[PDB]
RNA sequence: AGAUUUGGACAAACUUGGUCAUUUAGAGGAACUAAUUCCGUAGGUGAACCUGCGGAA
């Protein structure tokens, strides 16, 4: 019964993918939605002969907001498969700065050599951040998240590349080690 | 109206020695020191799409 509205910075991404990503949650969930594009936004709900999931319908809203705020299909593949997974949308002024020549600077130092930063901060602490100008949809697990979270806050509130980058290292193994 | 001769000093430059001063030459004398995506959207790109402007979510 919940309703989700596609924004305008996956529109068209949405309209090629209208019936590539709808066949597989049909398959999987079969929740009653269609691609109501007169308000821009899709109803879905659970189904009459397909409701053995409660769930079901949260977990298709989360697919349609991860499609919505720009996670891709293979994104969106994990969120059906999600059992440990979590998304948070961090916005900017969380961690509130300065949004003109200072909001700049810091979209060149989350990038860094064009993105650069962005990647490795997202390959090495297993996470997907989806970092728009304000917006920051991180994806992950619970001790990703967290990781993901301490080290955005960690570069807006200023640290030299060395200890970051540094500390990109050491968070790696420290999740990717449980003993 | 408008060539030559007659001698004075400035006497250049030079000769000759003297004078004082300046260096230094080859040596030998005693010391001292050192060793991102979705867009609209101009130029175009063989054409996709890129170089530009503006917005966002």
């Amino acid at each position: 019964s919940r309703k989700i509205m596609v924004p305008p910075h996956r529109m068209t991404p949405l309209r090629n993918s209208w019936t590539k990503i709808y066949p597989p949650l049909v398959e999987h969930l079969k929740l009653q939605v269609r691609m109501n594009l007169k308000t821009k936004s899709v109803e879905l709900r659970t189904n009459p002969k397909f409701t053995t999931d409660p769930g079901a319908l949260q977990k298709g809203a989360d697919f349609i907001k991860a499609f919505t705020l720009g996670f891709d299909l293979d994104d969106s593949i994990a969120l059906l498969r999600l059992d440990d997974l979590y998304i948070e949308t961090f916005e900017v002024k969380d961690v509130k700065t300065l949004t003109g020549d200072h909001l700049s600077r810091a979209i060149g130092r989350i990038a860094g050599k064009d993105g650069k930063t962005k990647f490795a901060i997202e390959n090495a602490t297993r996470t997907r951040i989806v970092l728009a100008d304000s917006k920051i949809h991180i994806l992950g697990g619970f001790t990703h998240i967290r990781m993901a979270r301490e080290s955005v806050v960690s570069l807006i509130l200023g640290s030299p590349p060395g200890k970051v980058y540094g500390n990109l290292r050491t968070v790696a193994s420290r999740l990717k080690e449980r003993y």
